[PDB]
Parts: C-alpha cells; sequence; structure tokens
C-alpha cells in the first residue's frame, strides 16, 4: 500500500506524505514518485521480484564512486537496497524519452545544441579519467585491451548458437574482430550504456546529470560514443570527438570508426542481454534487431 511504502522509508529515515502515482512502463522496477514532508520530490524504484540484488548493491557503490569525479550530478541514492531504492528528483529532465505506448522519440532538446557537445564531452572526459586503482576498490569489472576481442568473439559465439544472426551482421563482426587498427590499446573506466535518454539537460543542452550508472566498468572508450552517433549522426560525433579530444580526452587513429562498429554491434549487445533477462517478449526483440526474421 501507500502506508507499506511509507513505512518502508520512516523505517530508511524518509518521511513521505500518503500522495503517491506510480508508474508500470519498468521491467525490472515498479516506480514511485513521491513527496516528503518538506515538499521535496522524491523517486522511488521498487525491483518486481527476486534477482535484483547485486546490480543494486553494484549501482549504489558505482555512483558513490563517480559522483567524486562529476561535476555534473548523478542520482543520490539515500536508501538502497531490494526492498526499496529512493532519491531526491534530478534537476532536469532527459534530453530524450521513448514514448511508453509507441516508443516515439520525443526530444526534449534541439538536436544541433552547441552547448549539448562541448558539456558532453567534458562528462565524457571526467567518466573516462576515474582512476583504475578506484575502480578495482570498488570491485568492479576491468577489461584489458587485449580480452576486448576475444570477449567479444565469445559473445557473438553465444548469441549465434541461441538467438541467431543474420550472415551479413556476422560477416561485419567478423570483420570488425579483424580489423586490428580500429582497436584502443588501452581501456578507461566508462559509463556503458550512455545515450541521450541516459543523460539529463537544460534545453539550451548543457548537461547537468547522467543516470542509470549500474553498467559501469573499464572498458573500450568508443562505448560511451556509440550512443551518440545512433542518434545524432556521423558528423555531429566527428564534432564530438574534437571536442573531446580538446580537453584532454585519451583518442587513436580510428576512435570515429571504432565508434561506428561499436554502434552497429548493438544487436549483439542486447542478444547478450536478453539471454540473462528471460523473456519471450525480449528474444524476440534481439532476434528481429539481428536480421533474422
Ligand atoms: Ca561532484
Ligand atoms: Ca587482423
Ligand atoms: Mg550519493
Amino acid at each position: 500500500t501507500i502506508q507499506d511504502i511509507q513505512s518502508l522509508a520512516e523505517a530508511h529515515g524518509l518521511l513521505l506524505t500518503d500522495k503517491m502515482n506510480f508508474n508500470e512502463m519498468g521491467i525490472d522496477f515498479k516506480v514511485v514518485f513521491a513527496l516528503d514532508t518538506k515538499g521535496q520530490q522524491w523517486l522511488l524504484r521498487i525491483p518486481r521480484r527476486d534477482g535484483m540484488r547485486e546490480q543494486i548493491k553494484k549501482e549504489k557503490r558505482i555512483l558513490e564512486l563517480v559522483k567524486k569525479h562529476l561535476s555534473v550530478e548523478v542520482p543520490d541514492w539515500r536508501i538502497s537496497s531490494t526492498e526499496l531504492v529512493a532519491y531526491p528528483i534530478l534537476k532536469d529532465n532527459p534530453v530524450l524519452n521513448l514514448d511508453a505506448e509507441t516508443y516515439e522519440i520525443i526530444w526534449n532538446m534541439d538536436k544541433d545544441s552547441p552547448k549539448y557537445i562541448t558539456s558532453l564531452a567534458k562528462t565524457l572526459f571526467e567518466i573516462h579519467s576515474i582512476p583504475e586503482k578506484e575502480v578495482r576498490e570498488n570491485d568492479l569489472k576491468i577489461m584489458k585491451p587485449s580480452d576486448l576481442r576475444p570477449e567479444i568473439a565469445n559473445n557473438l559465439q553465444l548469441v549465434k548458437s541461441e538467438i541467431g544472426i543474420s550472415e551479413q551482421l556476422e560477416t561485419r563482426y567478423r570483420k570488425w574482430l579483424d580489423n586490428d587498427v580500429l582497436w584502443a590499446d588501452f581501456t578507461q573506466f566508462i559509463h556503458g550504456d550512455l545515450y541521450a535518454g541516459h543523460v539529463l539537460a537544460s534545453k539550451d543542452g548543457a548537461v547537468s546529470g547522467v543516470i542509470d550508472w549500474s553498467t559501469a566498468h573499464i572498458d573500450d572508450p568508443a562505448i560511451d560514443f556509440a550512443g551518440h552517433v545512433t542518434l545524432f549522426g556521423e558528423e555531429s560525433l566527428k564534432t564530438l570527438i574534437i571536442e573531446y579530444e580538446k580537453l584532454g580526452g585519451k583518442v587513436w587513429n580510428k576512435l570515429y570508426e571504432q565508434t561506428l562498429e561499436r554502434a552497429a554491434a548493438s544487436p549483439l549487445m542486447y542478444g547478450l542481454f536478453a539471454l540473462e533477462t528471460q523473456n519471450e517478449s525480449l528474444i524476440v526483440g534481439a532476434k528481429a534487431q539481428l536480421g533474422v526474421i
């Protein structure tokens, strides 16, 4: 009940009024939009069933680490567990969200915004500069540069044998794995699931926050550029890379070309996720993205 949730928040230190609205669009969570007794708006997440324990533990450690090194806001998980996740509403809305009924992409920001490019580049620089020693201390996954390709090769085998893959996607992924010059000889801490729907910004485009941190680890930095090129296009990605390098972002000759292969590999990564988030709904939609059907 609303009273049940009020008790939990009280049982973890937070006093809420009895006025809540519920949202049902989530896969793993139900979402509650609450209000504390002083009038501040809150976001509650209640995982549906058992399963979410290690992700909620990990994401809380990631949030506490990244806020130390970011000049923009991330969710402040004052209550954190599979009983209840609660944080105050952040300052801005995402630059886009997906309409819940149709998945039509509704944009809260001008795509051409110069300020989005410069502030996203600065945020990318800040995320990718987080020291490996600190990532190690928080027990997060660390991919070495020489492990990247065998990892993907394993991913390709597993997704092929169970979900299936179009012949054209398989040949492109193998071409990718064969193209040595595309692969950086270093890895860095990355957000892991970064695109405009996970970036909060003012209407002028200035990044004010970044959300959904549960995938963050040390990996190929191009992963954090793929979501931009998919939505903003090749020319915008080039300007982003230039602003990034201007700030001291560590680049290599083929970062642009590697980012395009990463973006094209989206079907593979989603088929990988769908195999450990078991739904007929997900493997079917992953199947279509891979050129089957
Ligand atoms: Ca900070
Ligand atoms: Ca080769
Ligand atoms: Mg915090």
